């Protein structure tokens, strides 16, 4: 007995939503089963298409009875503890989704082909076209409201930035295949409607068996190329409208399936992405309603694609938008304050240096939203080896240096940048990660601070004497020579660490 | 007497904005009233369309006199207290919107059909085409500036994420119906302009009654199929341009309304979504201006749809965008700090565990924006039963435990995660909701903490002694074995609760 | 002498950017000047179009010499104080934009028509077509880089939410007019290229004067309808491609300008919004390059519209998006915490009540970003009359009640909502704006609090005694009966006001 | 030896990604090499196109062997210090990208033209068409997975707001050129497939050499214009479908390259931006698959453009959106509080004055994110000369005035705005930058404060006496006469500066 967030179901019920897109990608294959033999002017059956659609539907419908038996041993919880007991798992399923799952999985086209049509009354070709049209209609509803609750089951738990656009592009291909096989079947039905109407006014006499094919009967009603003209059209006799391209190309006579599939799929793709622009309909109402439905469905898909894409694109540009709004803010604040050009280009230098190092990421906000031992292991990797180069800090344990790694903040310094000047109070104690720093004094000798060296060691002796609250006056003037990365130790954060050291 | 936010008006004035879209969805039905009988070459009247458009307009125009009487008893307020007094409710309405509401509701097409046209001078068919063209023009303006203030009344108070797109898709259908009935009427007028011009140069002699279709008169000017060719076109004689499809399909002769409606609605839908691409106009100026107007209106609608959709789409992805930006921020911060792979995959584990639990929701910010008794009832449901398993906390009342439920913060812990180690100061007191926790000590024996158990009970005895400010040293090392949900009690938040307990 | 933010220039240099769109909306009118007389097979001049384009260009080019003299008395500032002195205003202008402003304003088409063409060598009709084609080419560059710095002058200072879309829709109309008059002129040039090439192989003898119209000559080369077929096309002789529609419609022969303008503007609008779909080009390279340029320009113009529209749409939905995200955050936090349905629907009631009152606006953040005297005048309008109903607060001056109006915070309460219960400590002092409140006590009698009444008067006597820090215990249980708006006075904010009262 | 962020590589490996777009913009030039001579009905070779494509490919393939030798001396780092040592630089490159970089740079079309085809068996024209079709196929894969890691190398480091749209517009031009040369080559192959099939059923007898075009042999199979009709098409014999336009225009026979390039590039641009709308395919499967691929690629390309443009557009409106939301928040907060019109238009005046000065930029947040010496140099430019007009502040050094420039905050005041009134406590000390201020007193005389003057000098003597904590009472009422910019000095920030002055 399992629960819906258990690892077996949560990896197996993603294959079920996949096999329900495979299932609706094979239901229009039964529309390619009726055929027209244009020599004898008869409606026929593509027998090998009839087998191909029946076993492709079966092999995806013995994959959803496996969903039915995996909902008899699923997990209800409450109105914190799951229910592992049957006869209430198998009573809410039988009150919520069991019949829709069993009306969607019944082999209704495969059983009407094997059982019902060879024992029906009339022509086998007309019965096959009429049963497979309506059974695929009447099973079209539970095969789509079985995917509504199974998607509500996975909105309570794939995703990438582009997955909404890739599923959108697949929805073009599925709808183009559905609309084109509908167009195939409606083209065959409009030609047989022409044949029936021409036979009910039989100036030339018509025999009604011979509209339906039968290999025992050779030859059919030969006058039907006059009353139902296709290769040269006469819309006074019959306007075929948007179905004339299917009857002129001979796709309704071919028994070659990739020939038949690709011509009709491309009709669906051409007219969905055109929003029905080039559909020259006749005055027939249901042909117009088909073209209206193609126009609306393509109108709804294209707008989704443009959106699913501008979403992919904008997902990938936030920190970069946020930098552009800050660079344009550093502009027109300078030239509203009328800053001199030596001040403005130092501002542009720091904001570009902060951008190429951090990329908009606030490191302290990123680390504070981590757990206290994971944040400790990061800051002991970054900051602890820098603190071991101060000749006093080895005297502390792994309880006070862990207070110091917690209080080290990363700072950035461009070139020409002054860290401190002689005479200023010392706020920080730096621990240099990168860059070279020239320090001078007039009290002369010029020292150099590289990676691993530390500035501000006047401040430790101030924040150890248990002393004045005014900061010690800098005896050195420290200036950066290259881009400097460092870790800053503030005065009061060092003053806290002084109280736990005696 | 009512006020505009009162419950009667605020549910009844949403039916008024609905009946004003039904009203503009039936005004182009009067354009389907003129008819052409192509045998006799006469302009006629569809009499049953003339009744259908008159009673569909009446039954939506006795639904807006109900708006007029519901503005005589509405509520003015001031330049906090509403005005319930008449003769100033019925004086600002008569200075703001009363005449536009009464110019929009006058039964001008129904009264010109029943009264004015049977007592006019000329032909009844030409008068019906000319009056219904211009009255639907001249009443088109107050039937659209009556929806401008009624929409300003409901911008001061439906909405869903997709309602802007569903109203956009309905605006296609309304504009396609308007543009297609305009195209129907302009096609009839271009054929009668051809008939008038052919009769003013009568090489073959023409009688001007017979352009207008009387059932007493049989037969008309038979030479008009020569001078106004339609079924085979000659643009030297007359170029019908974009109206030739209406005259060749026979939609201007049919009295079958769903035949006539669907052919013309589809023309409007095909050419709006094409932005007027396939309109092969003639050199006639107002035909070009009609095609320019179709092109602009379809540009405007399409751009709105694409926007209304991307809004729906983005309305559904904010917290999920915010997770992807944080994930792209965690990457390239790791590999800029060059973190080891044991540290990086622990970061990715916590940020994915925090995502699948919280989905970006900050619980403390969500609870703090709630009222103080509603926030109290939530935290007494979540946290109070967990506090009753500490063997001291039953000694408090429902005034001090309510201070403790207010200070419990939810924390998350992945697997392998250390809560505390032996030797560290104890900051928190946990109250485990989920997961198993192995605690050890070397002072050996290994205990286990499950759901309902609590960690950090060294800290209560510290924050009861009225003691040192340094936290007690942990005697245990607690480590998570599975994903742990818990509630954390900080040291100073427990130190507050100690002062109200004696 | 003026400065660029002075009120004269800043209202007058918005008419200058308007007259520079009027100027480029009249430059293609010189392309409608050449004409073809198809009877005599001659290229001619539309003389009244030649006057109309010359005075429409003049009346917008004596509107930009006014820009030249308003840049001789403009204001330079520095590399805070403007420069009001000439000879340096009129030396940077002569080094930055003076020649581009004078190359754009020279009456080069009007002066080649009046002076240069009547004193040139060759045919007056071919010289008019060739000069007006190239002078409008060679003055097309400075009439567009004169709008680049003048737009940089107004990005340093109209805007609405829809102005980017309305300017976008105007950019369709301007580009359609430019592209269609280009198509008009290129159609005339392709027919004369046919006439010249047919005359250089004169199996039928051709006289080269007679391709150019001269009203003295009557009759021209009559064989040119054979070698340059238009009304029935033969692409073996000459393929006119995308220019055949202009030569067949007779728009290149008409001297009726609104006939000629609207047919060519509609060609530009039809093919820009089609992105060049229906352009059936010939194999001519520059015809293809024209069609490639129409395709790219429409591709760029459409993408901007879709963006400009969705900016309009999203601008108007920020707080409403922010409410929908908060509503989707309240859901799945409830049903992740598994809250009972009495708790969940109270949460949905408060968040919908807060939405319909505030519409996402934080009032305290809105008021704090206002100046201190403007924020004082608002809070003395809202809160001071409510404070005058407490019978102690009239004893204070307009220095201490102004401290109380500064500390009053707006609160909201739904129905059934408990303000305080008997036994709870009293945190707030309410001042009711709206709604009715039933207060009870068991110490029984039930009082009622309406608009103007105040709750929490136990707390003033606590925060006047100079007393315990624990809050006074509520003797009443106050519960809301309707939606309550009130102003809350916190305990410590009342404790501050107590120190300035003795 | 260099590293990937070193200045030589980081400027030279942007030319490498440029020469890899030039490289894929010249691979379809080999598809323009086969030619059809329609008189003799033979497939031939364009010899000068064969040289032009070979030297344009060579001159961009001796530009990527320079990338191969610049990856033998690049910089590995670790699993902070780079590796400058060979034999491990040249062992990971030989395990990651060396063979894909050498399979992409091999001169396979140039060497099959010069070496392999003159020593092959069969016809030289059929071998040239078949080798150049498949070698450009088989080298198409490593010439595109060589740009995947080189782009991953520059996502770890151009950009502008419009660069994603300009690269998108270039991706139209590259794909249109690729698709149109594919269409050129597939048009030639469909005509030769027609010639082969007509020769395998030789009612009229066909000689198979003469399908391949040798200058020694004059004349070919002349019956092929009957069985493969092009100029008048017969789809019963052969349906050329979407390739008929190439065979009818004679672009497959022309040896004029800009004629041939522009006709085929425009076919690609017309059908990509149409998403394959106007492609009238035949029933041939791979022609349909080509048209399906054009439809999908244009569907993806267009959606990206619309997104890349709306990103540009929105990049430019983030602060201006933020002002419009704040303006829509100020409205309906006023008229929910029912503020009087003298209060509302003062609110609209300040929020518009703050907008035209600051443009949404928070100056204190902008300055605080700058380094402490750069922020000091800005505030000494803005604020120090204003502080030197107070007659006491020259007595301080450059250590205490630097504390005062750090604490000066910019304030804005509209006209009619009261700074302080007589009787109010003085919170601020202003330092006027702009505007005139009328100050009065009743203790009368009216003074004036201009730029450089300072208000609030009652407060310095309060915050120097080492005194009461209550602020001094204003003896003046100061009111603005024009828009005032000033710097504010708060009372406690002046009280800090008092402690360091004795
Ligand atoms: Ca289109
Ligand atoms: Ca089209
Ligand atoms: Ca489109």
């Amino acid at each position: 007995i399992l629960d819906p967030q258990g690892p077996f179901l949560q990896r197996w019920n993603k294959i079920f939503v996949l096999a329900c897109i495979i299932a609706v990608s094979l239901d229009p294959l039964f529309f390619y089963v009726p055929i027209i033999d244009d020599a004898k002017k008869c409606l026929g059956i593509d027998k090998k298409m009839e087998i191909t659609a029946s076993v492709l539907r079966s092999f995806t419908d013995v994959f959803y009875v496996l969903h039915i038996i995996f909902q008899f041993r699923t997990g209800f919880i409450a109105p914190g503890v799951l229910v592992e007991d049957k006869r209430e798992i198998a009573k809410r399923y039988l009150s919520s989704h069991f019949i829709i799952d069993i009306l969607a999985v019944l082999p209704l086209p495969q059983m009407v082909i094997l059982i019902i049509i060879p024992h029906m009354r009339g022509s086998s070709s007309l019965n096959t076209k009429n049963m497979l049209k309506f059974i695929v209609f009447f099973q079209y509803i539970p095969r789509f409201i079985r995917i509504y609750p199974l998607y509500k089951e996975v909105t309570r738990t794939t995703e990438t930035a582009w997955a909404g656009a890739a599923f959108n592009l697949f929805l073009y291909m599925l709808a183009s295949h559905v609309f084109g096989a509908f167009w195939y079947l409606f083209s065959i039905e409009r030609e047989t409607v022409c044949w029936k109407q021409a036979c009910e006014r039989n100036n030339p006499p018509c025999i009604s068996k011979l509209l339906y094919c039968d290999p025992e009967t050779a030859g059919g009603n030969a006058f039907l190329n006059e009353s139902c003209p296709i290769q040269t059209p006469n819309t006074t006799l019959f306007d075929f409208g948007i179905f004339l391209d299917a009857l002129q190309s001979g796709v309704v006579e071919s028994q070659d399936f990739p020939q038949k599939f690709f011509y009709c799929f491309w009709w669906g793709l051409q007219n969905l992405s055109s929003l029905g622009q080039n559909l020259k309909t006749s005055t027939y109402i249901w042909e117009i309603c088909f073209a209206v439905f193609i126009s609306i469905a393509g109108l709804v898909l294209f707008s989704f694609l443009i959106g699913n894409m501008q979403t992919y694109l904008q997902s990938t540009t936030t920190r970069l938008e946020e930098m552009r709004v800050k660079r344009r803010d550093a502009e027109q604040w300078m030239s509203h304050r009328l800053l001199p050009e030596n001040l403005r280009k130092r501002i542009r230098r720091y904001e570009q240096y902060k951008w190429q190092e951090t990329r908009g990421v606030d490191e302290e906000n990123l680390l504070s939203n981590l757990p206290k031992d994971l944040r400790r292991d990061i800051k002991r990797h970054l900051c602890l080896a820098l603190l071991m180069r101060v000749p006093m800090f080895e005297k502390m344990d792994e309880q006070l240096l862990d207070a110091l790694c917690d209080r080290l903040q990363p700072v950035l310094y461009t070139e020409e940048s002054y860290i401190v000047r002689e005479g200023d109070p010392v706020d920080e104690m730096l621990f240099i990660m990168r860059g070279k720093l020239l320090t001078i004094t007039t009290n002369l000798n010029s020292e150099y601070l590289g990676a691993g060296d530390f500035c501000g060691e006047e401040l430790l002796t101030w924040a150890l004497d248990p002393s004045s609250s005014n900061l010690p006056i800098s005896t050195r003037t420290v200036r950066a020579l290259m881009e400097v990365e460092a870790f800053a130790l503030k005065a009061d954060d060092l003053k806290f660490v002084a109280s736990q050291f005696r």
